[PDB]
């Protein structure tokens, strides 16, 4: 919801996704 | 929930799907 130009306080981390790494290990393994 | 027959009121509409544009990424990933 929004952006971090409006918020107090936030930081600044890395959110992780778990649709791309499980998309990967789909058609590497076959 | 259910389909469209047994419900009153109910409009036609698309309902957007975050995964179906993401399985054409991973299609573009292959
Ligand atoms: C969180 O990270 C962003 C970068 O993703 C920081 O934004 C930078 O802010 C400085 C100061 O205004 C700018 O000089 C940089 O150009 C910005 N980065 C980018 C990529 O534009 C932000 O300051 C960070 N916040 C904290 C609290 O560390
Ligand atoms: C919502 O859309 C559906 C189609 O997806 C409509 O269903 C049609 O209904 C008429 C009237 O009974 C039929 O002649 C059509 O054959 C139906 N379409 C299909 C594809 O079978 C439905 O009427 C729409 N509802 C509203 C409120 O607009
Ligand atoms: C929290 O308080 C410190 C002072 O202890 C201040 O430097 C900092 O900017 C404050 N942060 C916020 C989000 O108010
Ligand atoms: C809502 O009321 C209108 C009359 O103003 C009627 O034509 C319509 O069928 C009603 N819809 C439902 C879902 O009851």
């Amino acid at each position: 919801s929004g952006n971090c130009d409006v918020v107090i306080g936030i930081v600044n981390n890395t959110v992780y996704d778990p649709l791309q790494p499980e998309l990967d290990s789909f058609k590497e393994e076959l």
